RNA sequence: CGUCGU
């Protein structure tokens, strides 16, 4: 029960993804023990890839509401502050309607349910930016397929993601979806990078979503 | 002027 957090912390320390070989070069287990532990926690915690790689993930999500009334089993926090980027950490302190206490008692309890309470703020941020689609740039609501040319402000090119929103939440079931499931697209990667997500992070998001899509 | 906003 405590071994899973141990692994996650190391994965989160190394960008959220490590090869199985490189993982073994950090721990005191033979490959047989490690590999059977990853399978146990399941793909909602560790996504396994083909050399072999492991991608860290979690079901834990940040509440999307501006103001939320309990009950709610999501984390409640300022994403910006978690990333250390909220400009209202010092000067106003108010005018940010979101919690700057990452490890609040309500949050600590959510973290417990997802077996993440041993994580520091940096690891938690690493895990969430690649697991919680709420940390992604806005997805274009008018986008309808790459065989169209819809009004995303033609004279001012769309600054939003043109991908399938259902895919990002692991819920695309459309037989022959027309919306892109390809996050590694050049223009997507640019918006992603502008938003603070490197191509390495997007690749992890891509692989987590792919795993969820191949249900 | 689309959520988290010098
Ligand atoms: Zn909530
Ligand atoms: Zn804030
Ligand atoms: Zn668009
Ligand atoms: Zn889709």
């Amino acid at each position: 029960p405590e071994v899973f957090c141990f692994i996650t912390k190391i994965l989160c320390a190394h960008g959220g993804r490590m090869t199985l070989e490189e993982l073994l070069g950090e721990i005191s287990l033979p490959e047989a023990q490690l590999y059977e532990l990853l399978k146990a926690a399941g793909p909602d915690r560790f996504v396994l890839l083909e050399t072999r790689s492991v991608v860290a993930t979690t079901r834990a999500r940040v509440c999307r509401r501006k103001y939320c009334q309990r009950p709610c089993d999501s984390l409640h926090l300022c994403k910006l502050n978690l990333l250390g980027r909220c400009h209202y950490a010092q000067s106003q302190r108010n005018l940010c309607k979101y919690s700057h206490d990452v490890l609040s008692e309500q949050n600590f309890q959510v973290l417990k349910n997802h077996e993440l309470s041993g994580l520091n703020q940096e690891e938690l941020a690493v895990l969430l930016v690649q697991s919680d689609p709420f940390f992604m740039p806005e997805i274009c609501k008018s986008y309808k397929g790459e065989g169209r040319k819809q009004i995303c402000g033609q004279p001012q090119p769309c600054e939003r993601l043109h991908i399938c929103e259902h895919f990002t939440r692991g819920n695309c079931s459309y037989l022959n979806c027309l919306r892109s499931h390809n996050l590694m697209d050049r223009k997507v990667l640019a918006i992603m990078r502008e938003h603070g997500l490197s191509s390495d992070v997007v690749q992890n998001i891509q692989d987590i979503c792919n795993n969820k899509h191949t249900r």
